[PDB]
């Protein structure tokens, strides 16, 4: 289970460092219940057997992807490139975040280590950006 201070501290971080999910843009409120929202926390559970899976692929190459994850815990790598090369990344690495605006993803994230993620889908974006025009 996350703890409160890393779903707080991921609400500063997203917030300030993150140009869609300014306070501006969406209110903060409507940015803690945009994370509040069930499914908004993720959590994978690694396989050590079959290390390349289907499910361990948290964006896969050149098929569609239209939400922004970023990353709690864990450890992840990426083997996007036209040479296909591979980077390791850990926590607080977010990917696809221009999948939110109104796409096919050239980036590979796979799971390397035992990650929590939060994934936050083009709708629950545009919609918690509507509730954010209501007054607050």
């Amino acid at each position: 289970k996350i703890s409160p201070q890393l779903l707080l501290a991921a609400h500063r971080f997203l917030a300030t460092e993150v140009s869609q999910f300014s306070p501006s843009l969406i209110s903060e409120k409507i940015l803690l219940r945009l994370l509040k929202y069930p499914d908004v926390i993720q959590e994978l559970k690694f396989d050590e057997h079959n290390k390349y899976y289907a499910r361990h692929y948290l964006y896969t190459r050149n098929k569609p992807a239209d939400y922004f994850i970023l990353i709690l815990q864990g450890k992840v790598e990426v083997e996007a490139g036209k040479e296909n090369m591979k980077f390791e990344t850990g926590a607080f690495s977010y990917y696809g975040t221009m999948a939110l605006t109104s796409y096919i993803s050239d980036f590979s994230v796979r799971a390397l280590v035992d990650l929590q993620y939060i994934k936050i889908t083009r709708q629950q974006y545009q919609n918690g950006l509507l509730a954010s025009r209501m007054e607050n």
